[PDB]
């Protein structure tokens, strides 16, 4: 949903050359995708390169 879109802002800014940098969290979340926080770099990362279809 859009609130899925919120955990790749903060993986938004570790995202660079295409790449979803994703750092270890020391507070663990829980992902809807059926991953537990590690989610945000496959969620993330595919919601990071939605915006290059902008390009």
């Amino acid at each position: 949903k859009n609130e899925d879109q919120e955990m790749c802002h903060e993986f938004q800014a570790f995202m660079k050359n295409g790449k979803l940098f994703c750092p270890q969290d020391k507070k663990p979340i829980q992902s809807l995708d059926g991953i537990m926080f590690i989610n945000k770099c496959a969620t993330c990362k595919m919601i990071l390169e939605k915006e290059a279809k902008s390009q």
